[PDB]
């Protein structure tokens, strides 16, 4: 067995699980939040026990600092040398990585001059990777990006038609994002199948905050509904997804909004919170519409149908489907949100059976169906752990 | 009955004097009056129908300038110049075939004061297009059209995407206006949201220059280098040019993601038409749109669909494809029969 450390560093938090591998155990996860603000707080949970406590945390040093004492404070290693590798969610690979990668000087420079289309996210990701190779220096480090699993896409599925200069100088292009959920899942239901990813046509639905399709066809990524950024797509919980176009301008003529203002609209203020008025979280607008908010209703109605245009252009694109994921907080837990999206898809051969749809079942498909439909949990950090085996541990 | 259809273009004046009812043309701005007919841009949520011309209809379109301030004003203009006051007079609206779409369909995912308050929703446009192929599509089956789930595709320098189910279109791929939906000859369509403040920060663009880009560059045109023109863009992809050939693929991926979803939503298909200066001319794009659909029963038969025929399915296929000349024209001069001589 070996112990494997995944990181998901953020602008004030950082987010952490220490994995038993190969089998996957969890031996302790936990997040600190408020990095370097008043409130900054330090979470940590083993299967038996929760420690939590509200302190000054600076900087993302000082974070990486108390969770390497609290590992070993709280007789969880009995040292640091017990852990054998880390690895590190990356928001943007841009076209560069294909692939997880070892973390080295050269990995670092990419990340961070792609920081040009993750302003966001991939700094901190590179500066979780600097301070854990400083604190460290002995284990091993593996980058794990969320757009990397769809850079098989074709180029008719992630050039946008806009002027050729948009793309070729500017690196304007669909990237998609969730890869490592989406590879996950996928993987996981070949698995439970018992035949090769390659030989099904997959449409996966990872519905969270954040909410992304993705179609797998021939064991790679052909398409997936996130676009130039996590913004785009499906309607989320706060995120419009997909919009037309022409509307931004005209609220920049006729509202006056800044770029950083359209960016807030489309990802703080839109998707389920700004159509039902009510929440972005789906189990809040679901309790205001059963309770008649006609607005949170359409909210759900909606959310349903982007998803269900989505899903449609896949199989269109493939030319059909052997097997629907749902997946995320909503995919996993939404018996309503899946029977509404899987409606009247007899042109496919595509009926839930009620009984295993109401419960969760791992597989919700009708007896006589000819399409798989699976809830499947996602478990990115596994999907890391599984990355740093493989390129950090590989004997 | 001698019918005039009117298109008021903001510096142009097209015309066509039509013999109804069986629509034999005796074409304008001259070549070889019961009613005007007047094409309008857009009719808003305000007219799901052509409109009798009158004081009423007339200061509602001038409102909805609101909306379509480049187009709707000498549409009504033209109306108004109609001078000719004893001939009565219809509106035929581009967007009132749409009225028809339920909220999940015409509701973007914004906050929804956005629509509440400023009309923002989609409206989708060729209206008469799509109502008039589709409606001929029925009379050529020898069917109600409510009993045929159809796509119909109009593909010209302007291309849109309409969902039939029951009669009445239940989608549509231009949206508040018509940049949006699939890729045309310049303009973009639908692409990420998210990238036009980024270009904002990045390259200081106006809202002007947003437009323009999405309007005026996109498209064939700004992805080929070549052309917005479909043939010359397949002049050069046949030429060895790479962008072009990319255009082109890229052109029917955006359509058949589209059909896709539309085929979802109505929970299969009986027909796919294609109409349009490429739609009715194009094997090619047909053929590339049509590609490995076995699993609808769609498929092409390739002699026909080289001449263009009528249906160009395999004999074979469960889906019935038909190429059929829109006549926007033609579909003004019945509303006008319907409206103004019933
Ligand atoms: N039991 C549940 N039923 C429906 N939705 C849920 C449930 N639990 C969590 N969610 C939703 O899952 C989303 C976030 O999940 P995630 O970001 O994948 O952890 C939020 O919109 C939640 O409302």
């Amino acid at each position: 067995t070996y112990k494997i450390m995944a990181i998901n560093a953020g602008s004030s938090s950082l987010k952490f699980q220490l994995l038993n591998m190969p089998q996957g155990a969890l031996l302790c996860q936990g997040l600190i939040e408020r990095i370097g603000l008043p409130e900054a707080r330090f979470t940590l949970k083993t299967s038996a026990q929760k420690w939590q406590e509200t302190l000054p945390i600076a900087d993302h040093h000082e974070a990486v600092t108390l969770l390497l004492e609290a590992l070993t404070g709280r007789g969880i290693l009995s040292s640091l040398q017990e852990i054998d590798g880390v690895g590190h969610r990356v928001a943007h690979g841009g076209e560069r990585f294909k692939d997880a990668a070892l973390v080295c000087d050269d990995t670092l420079r990419e990340i961070e001059r792609l920081a040009e289309l993750a302003p966001l996210h991939n700094p901190v990701n590179a500066l979780g990777i600097r301070l854990f190779r400083q604190l460290l220096p002995a284990v091993p480090a593996v980058a794990v990006f969320d757009t990397a699993f769809h850079q098989t896409l074709a180029p008719e599925a992630w050039l946008y038609p806009l002027p050729w200069r948009y793309y070729a100088e500017l690196g304007i292009r669909r990237y998609g994002f969730h890869g490592t959920s989406h590879h996950y899942v996928s993987s996981a239901l070949a698995e439970k199948l018992g035949v090769p990813l390659s030989a099904l046509r997959v449409v996966s639905c990872h519905l969270g905050n954040g909410c992304s399709v993705c179609a797998i066809k021939g064991g790679q990524s052909v398409n997936t509904s996130m676009g130039f950024t996590p913004q785009s797509g499906v309607m989320m919980g706060t995120r419009s997804g997909d919009i037309d176009p022409s509307i931004l301008p005209w609220l920049v003529e006729k509202e006056g909004k800044s770029a950083q203002q359209l960016s807030q609209l489309l990802n703080n203020e839109s998707g389920l919170l700004g159509v039902s008025g009510v929440s972005s979280d789906y189990r809040d607008v679901e309790q205001a519409a059963d309770a008649g908010n006609e607005r949170a209703a359409l909210a759900l109605s909606l959310f349903a149908e982007r998803i269900r245009a989505t899903i449609g252009s896949y199989i269109m694109q493939m030319g059909g489907l052997d097997a629907l994921i749902f997946t995320g907080g909503i995919g996993e837990n939404s018996a309503r949100a899946r029977a509404a999206i899987c409606r009247n898809l007899h042109f496919l051969g595509l009926a839930l059976d009620d009984e295993k749809n109401q419960r969760s079942a791992t597989f919700i498909q009708a007896d006589n169906a000819l399409v798989k439909v699976a809830v499947i949990n996602t478990n990115e950090e596994l999907m890391i752990a599984r990355d740093v085996m493989r390129l950090a541990l590989p004997q």
